[PDB]
DNA sequence: TTAATCCTTCCCCC
DNA sequence: GGGGGAAGGATTC
């Protein structure tokens, strides 16, 4: 096995920046605007040059505005970057069938074939690397390894636009003195549990009796650290399906009146059957996000497709269900359809 | 302070 | 006991 994972390079701005280059070099902040109040929101994300400077990915756009107020702000705009997203994954077909394709800006290539080992791998790596940036010009980092999460540990080390290769030497070293925080598939949460159980590198998991952690951290996400520490992980590369899709919209002012969510509701039903494209769900969950922050969500699945007439029918329902079962306010408002037949 | 998949209960019933 | 499918909360990205 060679797994070779390409992470674009803070990809939103950069799409930006590749579709008006008279911005490359100041710093660019893309946002989600919630509309609720001159530029409240969030960042989406941001180039380097706003970077080094705090103005990350996460923080309100008004802090954002303080700390650098002079700096190129954008609206998000997914729909251009799920395109220029799509082109990418093409060129990278073409260097094996093989392909798993993460997110947005991830995919993982498996060339266990296509090369023979990591001289000629990290070369592929360049090649690969420097079409990408000929022919849609993006730069991105790639991370070459002996299976998919140290090939992607590779790639967060090596940003922005980088390379690096993870031998099975340096994969021991890392089974040692890898930060356990910084393991794939494992967010804070789960980082945070795993602390209090003296676990701090991936090797520690192996000193405690797997029933307990069993407990702490769910099974699989238990045997999973396990086969990472026993180098003993191999996960195939497969072509991820799309589950399942939804979309969910802020409100302007926070509410609890029936009638006065639908609108945003069907708004959000309208935008996901849109998405769909010709898919028919058997499963509709009406999911609210209240004043609190905290999510609460009902829904149900039937025993054939879903119309949208249905989904309209259904979800007030549903909707209606949530505002009973819970007292709070409610802050957003989505639908999600999966199931799909 | 702006999408999707995983984990653990239920509940039906051989 | 345990397959098998639903539902909803919990996490990760
Ligand atoms: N709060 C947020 N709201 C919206 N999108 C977010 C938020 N936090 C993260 N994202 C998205 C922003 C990006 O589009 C996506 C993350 O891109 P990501 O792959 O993690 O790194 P990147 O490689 O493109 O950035 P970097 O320059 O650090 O390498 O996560
Ligand atoms: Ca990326
Ligand atoms: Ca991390
Ligand atoms: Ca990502």
């Amino acid at each position: 096995m060679i797994v070779l994972f390409v992470d674009f390079d803070y990809f939103y701005a950069q799409v930006e920046e590749v579709l008006n280059p008279s911005l490359k070099g100041k710093p660019v902040v893309v946002c989600v605007f919630s509309g609720r109040f001159e530029d409240s929101g969030a960042v989406a994300t941001a180039n380097y040059e706003a970077r080094k400077f705090g103005v990350k990915a996460g923080i309100p756009i008004v802090e954002a505005k303080k700390i650098l107020p002079n700096a190129v702000y954008l609206p998000m705009r997914k729909e251009v970057y799920q395109q220029v997203s799509s082109r990418i994954m093409n060129l990278l077909r073409e260097y094996s069938e093989k392909i798993e394709i993460a997110s947005i800006d991830e995919a993982y290539l498996d060339i266990s074939d296509k090369v023979r080992d990591y001289r000629e791998a990290y070369n592929l790596g360049l090649e690969i690397k420097n079409k990408i940036l000929e022919k849609e010009k993006i730069t991105v980092t790639v991370g070459i390894s002996k299976n998919k999460v140290f090939a992607k540990i590779a790639a967060d080390m090596a940003k922005p636009n980088g390379i690096k290769v993870i031998d099975d030497e340096e994969v021991k070293r890392l089974i040692r003195e890898l930060d356990i925080a910084d393991v794939p598939g494992i967010g804070n949460i789960t980082a945070e549990k795993l602390k209090k159980l003296g676990i701090n590198k991936l090797v520690d998991t192996l000193s405690i009796e797997f029933d307990k952690l069993k407990g702490m951290i769910g099974e699989a996400k238990a045997k999973y650290l396990i086969s990472l520490a026993r180098d003993e992980y191999n996960e195939p590369i497969r072509t991820r399906v799309r589950k399942s899709i939804g979309r969910i919209v802020t409100m302007k002012r926070n509410s609890r009146n029936l009638e006065e969510i639908k609108p945003y509701l069907f708004r959000a039903i309208e935008e996901s059957y849109y998405k769909l494209d010709k898919r028919i769900p058997k499963a509709i969950h009406v999911v609210a996000v209240t004043e609190d922050l905290d999510i609460v969500s009902r829904g149900r699945t039937f025993p054939h497709g879903i119309s949208k007439e249905t989904a309209y029918s259904e979800s007030v329902k549903l909707l209606q269900k949530i505002l009973e079962e819970d007292e709070r306010k409610i802050r957003r408002i989505g639908v999600r359809f999966s199931k799909f037949i």
